[PDB]
């Protein structure tokens, strides 16, 4: 593949419907003041995903399998349940985003939107490796081109450069800002990948480590520029204008209207649907690998797909706002990150696991600082959600 090739394919996988929810709402409600969050969360994701990838290369096993073989039964069971909750919140945002996109495209109610998504995800579940390549290449194009749109639009929108520069200085402005900051971190780090991304020769093992290190930083850098662009465009579009339903995904197409014209609405919803269909399908398979890795057995794949749809339909029948619950799921995912980092930081520092590929002492320290920072942000948010 060409030089930039790997950076493009891995970046579209990072574009969750939860990124749309957090970037649009972040810019429309708090201007440019959360740009440092997207930047910080992206750098932390570069460290974390590198440790996750180097653990699979050095040890030949994934994190659930290493926990199952090395830790006591009650701790394996605890981390299995915690990993299953991460899979629930991860698939909830993706499945609900696709159903919402169906509603934006056709006008059907959210219930039937989730039913359409359910048939598609059930049918996509049956298809083997043959057939996924034409569909995953098409959804990659929609999501990639909507990302290039925001990269171009961030220049044509003429954003307030003084406010853009100030937005890179870390500032939390109220309790609602921390809630959205936590959601941005949860949407960037993606703890479900931590448990799955891990899934011979020392000189050959170092080649894959150096090769993976370059590809993930090019992809995270591209995904980080697009996320900041989507937030900055949302800030320039809505912030300080008292627009009806500002930051909401039902009116988010207005961010690309001066560029795409009358096509902005369909092109946004199509990209939202493609971002949710591919993500909901790969995540429910990743949930199957995680249980088999933790427990040594797995439930039928159709049953897991059904259980993951139950929170989606319940949220719909409750009448809850889809854009609001997409942000909540990313907030919950951010609470699962510190639990995922503890086995990651410990295993990658052991020679009997990594061999000659033991992590540098400095990057282990940086990883623990990242874990302490996220615990601090989660506890700070949890304190203000219980009064105090
Ligand atoms: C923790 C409870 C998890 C329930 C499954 C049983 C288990 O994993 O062992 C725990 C046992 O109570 C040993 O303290
Ligand atoms: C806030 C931080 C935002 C981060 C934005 C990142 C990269 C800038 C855009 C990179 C892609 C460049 C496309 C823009 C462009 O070239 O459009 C210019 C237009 O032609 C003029 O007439
Ligand atoms: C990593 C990013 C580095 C952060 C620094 C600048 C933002 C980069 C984009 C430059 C935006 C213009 C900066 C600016 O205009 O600052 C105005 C001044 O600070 C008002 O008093
Ligand atoms: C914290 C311990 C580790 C620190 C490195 C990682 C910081 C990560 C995010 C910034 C949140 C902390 C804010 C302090 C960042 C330094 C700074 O420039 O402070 C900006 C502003 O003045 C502050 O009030
Ligand atoms: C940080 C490393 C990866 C980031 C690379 C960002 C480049 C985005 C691609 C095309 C820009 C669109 C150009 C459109 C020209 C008009
Ligand atoms: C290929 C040219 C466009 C093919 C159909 C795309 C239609 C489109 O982009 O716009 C949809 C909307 O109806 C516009 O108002
Ligand atoms: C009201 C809900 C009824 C059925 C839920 C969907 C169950 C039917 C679709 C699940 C897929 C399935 O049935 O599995 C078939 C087989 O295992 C693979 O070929
Ligand atoms: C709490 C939620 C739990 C819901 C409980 C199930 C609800 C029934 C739905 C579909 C059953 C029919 C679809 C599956 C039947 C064919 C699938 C199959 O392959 O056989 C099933 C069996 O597990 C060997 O694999
Ligand atoms: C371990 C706990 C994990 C997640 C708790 C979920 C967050 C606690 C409840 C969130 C409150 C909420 O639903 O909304 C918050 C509001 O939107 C903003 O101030
Ligand atoms: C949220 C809290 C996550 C746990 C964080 C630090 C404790 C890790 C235990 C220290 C290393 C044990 C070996
Ligand atoms: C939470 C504060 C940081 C906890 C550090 C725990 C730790 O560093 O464990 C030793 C390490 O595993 C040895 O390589
Ligand atoms: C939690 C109690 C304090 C943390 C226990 C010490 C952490 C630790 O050093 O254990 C990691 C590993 O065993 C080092 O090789
Ligand atoms: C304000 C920001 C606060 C965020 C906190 C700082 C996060 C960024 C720090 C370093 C990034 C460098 C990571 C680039 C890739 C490094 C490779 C790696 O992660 O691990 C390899 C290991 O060292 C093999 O032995
Ligand atoms: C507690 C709240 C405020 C604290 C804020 C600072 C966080 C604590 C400092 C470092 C964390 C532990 C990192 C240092 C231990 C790393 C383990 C290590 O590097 O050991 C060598 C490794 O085994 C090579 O093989
Ligand atoms: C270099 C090595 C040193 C590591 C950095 C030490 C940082 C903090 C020490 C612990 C601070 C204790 C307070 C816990 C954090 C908190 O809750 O903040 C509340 C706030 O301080 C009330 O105004
Ligand atoms: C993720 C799973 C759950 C882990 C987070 C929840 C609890 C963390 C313990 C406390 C961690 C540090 C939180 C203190 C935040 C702080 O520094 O200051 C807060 C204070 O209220 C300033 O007003
Ligand atoms: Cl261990
Ligand atoms: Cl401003």
């Amino acid at each position: 593949l060409p030089f930039l090739g790997p950076a493009v394919i891995a970046s579209i996988a990072y574009m969750d419907p939860g990124n749309f929810a957090t970037n649009i709402e972040g810019g429309a409600r708090y201007g440019y003041s959360l740009l440092w969050v997207i930047l910080a969360a992206n750098l932390m994701a570069m460290v974390i995903q590198n440790l996750s990838a180097n653990l699979g290369i050095a040890s030949g096993r994934n994190l659930p399998e290493l926990i199952r073989e090395r830790w006591p039964r009650p701790l394996v069971w605890f981390y299995w349940i915690q990993a299953e909750l991460v899979a629930m919140a991860t698939d909830l945002a993706e499945f609900l985003g696709a159903a919402l996109a169906i509603q934006l495209l056709t006008g059907l109610p959210m219930f039937w939107g989730a039913v359409v998504t359910g048939v598609v995800t059930f049918w996509l579940l049956n298809l083997q490796k043959r057939g996924t390549r034409p569909l995953e290449l098409a959804v990659g194009a929609f999501v990639l081109m909507i990302g290039v749109a925001y990269l171009v639009q961030v220049v044509l929108a003429r954003p307030d450069l003084a406010a853009v520069g100030a937005g890179f200085v870390p500032r939390l402005q109220g309790p609602g800002s921390a809630y959205l900051a936590v959601g941005i971190i949860g949407a960037t780090v993606m703890p479900h990948v931590i448990y799955l991304h891990s899934a011979d020769t020392t000189e050959e093992k170092r080649r894959l480590v150096r090769l993976n290190r370059v590809d993930v930083i090019a992809a995270m850098g591209l995904a980080g520029l697009i996320n900041m662009s989507m937030l900055a465009v949302a800030a320039a579009t809505f912030h300080g204008k008292n627009v009806e339903n500002a930051g909401d995904l039902t009116t988010a197409y207005q961010t690309l209207t001066p560029l795409l014209g009358p096509a902005a609405s369909v092109l946004f919803a199509v990209a939202l649907l493609a971002s949710g269909l591919s993500s909901s399908a790969v995540g429910t398979m990743a949930g199957d690998v995680i249980m088999q890795g933790f427990m040594g057995f797995h439930i039928p794949l159709w049953l897991r797909r059904l259980i993951t749809m139950l929170p989606a339909f319940i949220v719909i029948l409750l009448g809850m706002d889809p854009s609001s619950v997409l942000i909540l799921s990313q907030v919950i995912l951010c609470f699962g990150v510190p639990f995922a980092l503890v086995p990651l930081l410990l295993f990658t520092a052991r020679r009997d696991v990594m061999g000659a590929l033991v992590t540098r002492r400095s990057f282990t320290v940086i990883g623990w600082v990242i874990a302490v920072i996220i615990i601090a942000l989660n506890g700070y948010l949890l304190w203000e959600l219980l009064g105090g």
